[PDB]
């Protein structure tokens, strides 16, 4: 009926832990509708993410705010993720680790079948 | 116990439907903590926004999507309101009416007493327009 905090947490969960880019595309998969997981696919393969495959590793969601609509089913979320910069693929000498990072986003979700899944994601800035 | 959105429409309906400048205080005074309404009184004192004073008139809340984050009493809003514009001041004649505007704040509400007050209120930007381009760093 109402879209909840737990459907949100665990797609954020799934789609800010990984151990790699790409590693984490079949726990988001049964999250996101099939127009969406092709979009998400598709961000990962664009030069600016591809060119650290392999150097930004062991990612994992750290802190989330969680902002729901429940009149049209859509989220902001305002999230912070640590992850490792490793300056060689595959081996952590002069690796720096739990480096933060910060995002926010608007995600709308919809129903489909008997599970919310997110729809569209877009960026939204909640700093000033 | 939970922040709701009746009490969230409240505050929107108190902070952006007033006639004029300075018109609603009476309205939002009891829904905002000490500090926050003495910071909304300088804001409006600011020469930015009293230069407005007499030709932004007749504004009203339209619509408003209310995002609510239960567990840290925070709020996104994104509210458009319309308004009339006066080219003389203090005076209707020739002035643009329905004129339609867009807003989008962090509200973060605390609880004092067995009420909700908003204390700290931030602009957030929430549009495509601003963002940035997918291929970029972030």
């Amino acid at each position: 009926e109402e879209l909840t905090t737990s459907t949100v947490k665990k797609f954020l969960i799934a789609y800010y832990t990984k151990k790699d880019l790409g590693e984490n595309r079949n726990r988001y998969e049964p999250l996101v509708t099939s127009a969406m997981y092709n979009e998400l696919v598709n961000v990962e393969k664009q030069p600016v993410n591809q060119a650290y495959k392999g150097y930004v590793v062991n990612q994992v969601l750290d802190t989330y705010k969680i902002y729901i609509d429940t009149e049209n089913n859509e989220v902001i979320v305002d999230v912070t993720y640590k992850n490792t910069q490793r300056t060689k693929r595959n081996n952590d000498e002069g690796a720096l680790k739990n480096q933060s990072n910060q995002e926010a986003l608007k995600l709308t979700f919809v129903k489909q079948g008997a599970n919310f899944l997110v729809d569209k994601m877009a960026p939204v800035t909640l700093t000033n």
